[PDB]
């Protein structure tokens, strides 16, 4: 049987319902999401790390001109110096006094320690929500992993489940993300090839082992001044360490909606947001005939010491006049109160205690012991514990968040004002009819 | 649950209260005052004979 209903996406917090398929008995249905994996689609532009700036030996040649060539190496910088006369140890290196040519060559390379301390840059496109569902119907359980889009039921060995599109589309990732060492940051890195010096993305490559490495660090080769052979060069500071110095907090600690983000693959787990429209196809095997299911005649309610906390704060004694021994479900129709127990064992003329979690100051709700309806009506005290360590099982709806006596006084004032208005219009009508006569 | 309660400070005469949380059964708090020593701050100022 196709049953469609809106359920919370929050992890835990069981959602219970009943199906009424004519004369096939009220059949219970407990569903609860236990995992919520939000996996976006990522493409990789570049990986970056601290660079090394390997500088080869100078090419000095003595009484000649040695203009250099271009190269495909990362951030190749060449300069040619005249009028040099270098000293290595043990004496001079040119037989020429003043006519010499020194070649200074400086490209840049990944550090040997970039196998770990490397950050990849990604763009996420669309968040795909995959949720795992625990279902118990009657006495049959089912673990089903389903995508939340409206199609692809997936695992249908016994049960068919369609997860409709979610009410609110939430994505904890911004359009550009950076992953280093298992930590994700919502950073706006530059495009591939748009390398600026002193900031993130100064050196880029598609992969760590790729020879196609690009960089635009401000490396400048200086004119050699001292007698001894070397290269003088001034470089802009690597923007990778500057980004590490002021990365802010990673997205595992700043993500909204209370969910935690893991890498390989990049996903967000247990994101509690919105409501999932669910559509279940309950098999007819679990359905039983209403003649076999015991019926019920008279049901009375008495709930004592209600408290509208997040816990199951309330005990109701519930009296029945049973027709026949048997186990059969129980359910509270009002969304404001949810029952701990889903199926009781009703035999003959007993009192059943039930635990319910509510959010209204008034406990005025409809409950079905194994069929029919029952109006539980009493009052609920405020919680004494200010902060509880578990989430609320009922969301407020403002239809019952105002207390019964508060509706009484507020509606009494409204009724007084409206009654004065009605008396005013009535006496205007009477006076108009009198002056018309 | 923290239950504030006013008790007379007479020796003997057992005092009785009920503690209760809405999801729990009531329990019989039994409080008795046995001794009450009024020891003040005393300093010796002289001795005579
Ligand atoms: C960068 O590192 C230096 C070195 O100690 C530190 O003083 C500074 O607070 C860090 N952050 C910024 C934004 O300069």
């Amino acid at each position: 049987f196709e049953h469609a209903t809106t359920v919370p996406n929050v992890p835990g917090i069981p959602y219970k319902a009943l199906v009424e398929r004519a004369g096939y008995a009220p059949l219970n249905l407990e569903i609860t999401v236990v995992s919520s994996e939000l996996t976006p689609s990522t493409n990789k532009e570049y990986v970056t790390c601290k660079f090394h700036t390997v500088v080869p030996s100078p090419q000095v040649k003595c009484c000649g001109s040695l203009e250099c060539k271009a190269s495909s190496k990362a951030d190749y910088t060449c300069r040619v110096f005249g009028g040099v006369y270098p000293f290595m140890w043990g004496g001079a290196q040119c037989f020429c006094d003043s006519e010499n040519t020194q070649l200074s060559e400086a490209y840049v390379e990944f550090a040997p320690d970039c196998t770990i301390d490397h950050a990849v840059a990604l763009k996420v496109h669309t968040a795909a929500l995959k949720v795992g569902l625990r279902i118990v119907y009657g006495n049959t359980t089912a673990r089903l992993d389903t995508f939340v889009n409206g199609v692809t039921p997936g695992s249908s060995r016994d049960l068919k489940v369609i997860a409709g599109p979610i009410s609110a589309a939430f994505s904890p990732f911004d359009h550009k993300v950076v992953i280093r060492k298992g930590l994700v940051y919502n950073y706006d890195f530059p495009e591939y090839g748009a390398m600026n010096p002193g900031a993130f993305g100064d050196i880029q490559a598609s992969s760590l082992d790729a020879t196609d490495i690009v960089a635009r660090t401000d490396i400048r080769l200086l004119k050699p001044s001292v007698k001894n052979i070397h290269v003088p060069y001034t470089q802009a500071v690597s923007g990778y360490e500057m980004w590490k110095n002021n990365s802010g907090r990673p997205l595992q600690e700043t993500a909204p909606f209370g969910c935690k983000i893991e890498v390989e693959p990049l996903r967000a787990t247990n994101c509690a947001y919105g409501h999932i429209p669910i559509s279940i196809d309950i098999p007819d095997a679990a359905f039983v005939r209403s003649s076999e299911s015991p019926t019920i005649l008279e049901v009375s309610c008495t709930v004592a010491d209600c408290i509208y906390s997040a816990d199951f704060g309330g005990s109701l004694t519930l009296q029945y006049k049973a027709n026949r021994e048997g186990h059969c479900p129980v359910h509270s129709h009002s969304t404001t109160a949810v029952l701990k127990e889903a199926t009781t064992h009703v035999t003959a003329t007993g009192s059943i205690t039930l635990h319910f979690s509510t959010s209204s100051p008034q406990a005025n709700f409809i409950v079905s012991l194994c069929g029919k309806k029952t109006t539980c009506n009493a009052e609920c005290k405020p919680p004494a514990d200010h902060i509880i360590g578990e989430p609320h099982k009922v969301d407020q709806e403002f239809q019952a968040a105002v207390s019964k006596t508060s509706w009484n006084w507020l509606l009494a004032l409204f009724g007084g004002a409206s009654s004065l208005i009605v008396v005013g219009l009535i006496v205007l009508v009477c006076s108009s009819m009198l002056i018309n006569t």
